[PDB]
């Protein structure tokens, strides 16, 4: 509260660290469904069903241009990608499997880097 501060968690390296995690996810061999925005004109259902589309290249642009106020807003966009994937894809499909695999991969890097 007013004039009562908890001690300052050092966040000075967060941009660099998030950029590294994003780079590792971009180069993962199962990242191919997630590299570019889904084509809303060519994929039936996607525009109507998926209210907030998200992908790694959009996350990369937003990170490079100061559009993430903090750590957590970045992690929310990464998870949005995999949450969208689960909504639209069967668990037993290539894209669906890629999604579960990438989420697991991300969450471990996230824990090891920041927790
Ligand atoms: C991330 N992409 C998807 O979820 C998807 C599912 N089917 N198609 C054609 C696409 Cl593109």
């Amino acid at each position: 509260s007013m004039s009562v501060k908890k001690p300052k968690r050092d966040d000075s390296k967060d941009l660099a660290l998030c950029s590294m995690i994003l780079t590792e996810m971009e180069t993962h061999e199962d990242a191919w469904p997630f590299l570019l925005p889904v084509n809303l004109k060519l994929v039936p259902g996607y525009k109507k069903v998926i209210k907030k589309p998200m992908d790694f290249s959009t996350i990369r642009e937003k990170l490079s241009s100061g559009q993430y106020p903090n750590l957590e807003t970045f992690a929310l966009d990464v998870r949005l990608v995999f949450d969208n994937c689960e909504t639209f894809n069967e668990d037993d499909s290539d894209i669906g499997r890629a999604g579960h695999n990438m989420r697991k991969y991300f969450e471990k890097k996230w824990t090891d880097t920041f927790k």
